């Protein structure tokens, strides 16, 4: 590939590891340095056939000078923790480092502000499963073109995630928001969170190996008389969809940088519009 | 409050025509108590809700329409007849200046749309009136054009159930598959799995036993190369009510366009969806 090399912070996190493995398998160059979180020690990890020197976040200035002098065209991929989001972003923007930020949480308004204001080439997208982004944006296209089209219908929404998210998924909320414009009446509190593993397996169909990394959503829309039934599901096991979307985002941003686009801040919709590469 | 034109349903004795009239009445549209039935059917009085409809032979259609027009000048005609009557009924409506909603399938569809456009008659010609199904279809296509190859590498299975003897993939399924191809799925029309065994229609598609001869259940499954991502979309229709309810909406939409004197005369069900809910 004519694509920029990538530094994945943190390649020891669950999604960060998946991204790095997918980047390597795809034929991107993985920078053999990574930054891990506060309270984690230095270590050597194997990603494919690449040995990555994982360094403490206290060393991040030194580490980035080293990455920048050896890999000037580097793009950083950030899958860290909500706590690090705005700080990592300000760090990348101050250093002129182009980045793909997949980490959720943080102050999303300040995040987008700093990236746009500095004019740093970036993709900031809290859902990098691009196929899920396409479904979300379909529901919203439907919602914009055809307001009230399901007026009078009943909505049920059910979803399953690791019991490390007490909360309704951002994806579910965004879809429900479109469904309201389609004339459904449904409060966020009505989402049915499935959190029992027995039930996640036996009723939602989540495989036993994926109980701690999955995102299963079901939306049902039923007419007042019960004769019309619509059902939409998007069920993700593990993290490969996030990994594969991140690779595409890096390939897209690579090109924008090579071309010197006027536009600097992109999202996953922009990536989807460009097609598969 | 609806404030809509009164409707004449031809033929209120046909299966879909009756369903439309009953749904119109229950919704609070005014049903004109005259209807036209097909050649070889006799005159009769039918009850639609608590409205007694004088069903007249199609040979009397000149007399019938003069009677409807003098009591209900703002009438909109809803046509659910038979492929054989489509082009003739349409030419009749356009000659008389009667606005119409044509739900009947078949006929020469090019001549049909030509006569309506040429005469400048307010009309909705839509061979699929299940508006919620139309909205889903049209979304998928917009999505598909916006996001080319987005599911490139994924596998597609398509299953659908209809009354026995449907040999051909539903026009709705084909249109959705066509969008799915633009999203990078590689899938021939022949690979649609027609479910036609009633045991299987019930046990596997969920079709209720009473609806085995009148239903349209579709399932689209999209799976990633590694098998870890599964998308499933279903749209399942039992009987005729979705067509009835969409016809009411079409009449409400056309009513408004007529009241406003739109420059545009010939509309379809996409145009109705774009106009929003009116109930
Ligand atoms: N965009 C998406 O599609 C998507 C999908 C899944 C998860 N996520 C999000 O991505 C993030 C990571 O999820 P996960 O399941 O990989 O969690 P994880 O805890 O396994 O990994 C996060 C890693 O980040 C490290 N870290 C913390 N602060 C850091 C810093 N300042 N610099 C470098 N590394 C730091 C931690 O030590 C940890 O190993 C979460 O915010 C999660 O919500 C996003
Ligand atoms: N747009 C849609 O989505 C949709 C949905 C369901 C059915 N349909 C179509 O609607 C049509 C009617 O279906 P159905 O089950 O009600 O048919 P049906 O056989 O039950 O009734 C049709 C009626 O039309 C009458 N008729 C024939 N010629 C006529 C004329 N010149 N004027 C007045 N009446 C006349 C017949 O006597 C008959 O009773 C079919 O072509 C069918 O494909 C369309
Ligand atoms: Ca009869």
């Amino acid at each position: 590939l004519a694509a920029a090399p990538v530094m994945v912070n943190d390649c020891t996190g669950k999604v960060g590891q998946a991204v790095a493995e997918a980047a390597v398998a795809a034929g991107l160059r993985l920078v053999p340095l990574s930054l891990t979180g506060p309270g984690r020690g230095g270590k050597r990890v194997v990603i494919g056939n690449v040995e990555v020197d994982v360094r403490e976040v206290s060393e991040r200035e030194d580490v980035v000078k080293e990455v920048i002098t050896e890999y000037p065209n580097v793009i950083v991929v950030d899958y860290t923790l909500p706590a690090a989001v705005n700080d990592n972003a300000e760090f990348y923007c101050k250093q002129g480092l182009p980045f793909v930020m997949g980490t959720t949480g943080g102050d999303r308004e300040k995040l987008l502000d700093v990236a746009r204001k500095s004019g740093t080439y970036s993709i900031i997208a809290p859902q990098m499963g691009k196929q899920v982004v396409a479904f979300v944006a379909a529901m919203e296209i439907m919602a914009k073109q055809f307001p009230g089209a399901f007026s009078g219908y009943t909505l049920q929404v059910t979803e399953s995630h690791q019991s490390t998210k007490a909360d309704v998924s951002g994806t579910a909320l965004a879809v429900i928001s479109s469904l309201r414009k389609l004339g459904l009446d449904f409060k966020d509190e009505q989402v049915e969170l499935v959190r029992d593993p027995k039930e996640q397996m036996t009723r939602m169909g989540v495989p036993e190996q994926h109980l701690n990394g999955h995102a299963f959503h079901t939306y049902k829309i039923i007419s007042p008389d019960g004769t019309v039934f619509f059902e939409f599901k998007h069920n993700v096991c593990g993290r490969s969809i996030y990994a594969q979307g991140t690779v595409d985002a890096v390939l897209f941003l690579s090109k924008k940088i090579q071309e010197k686009s006027e536009k600097r801040l992109y999202n996953m919709i922009d990536v989807l519009e460009g097609g598969s590469m």
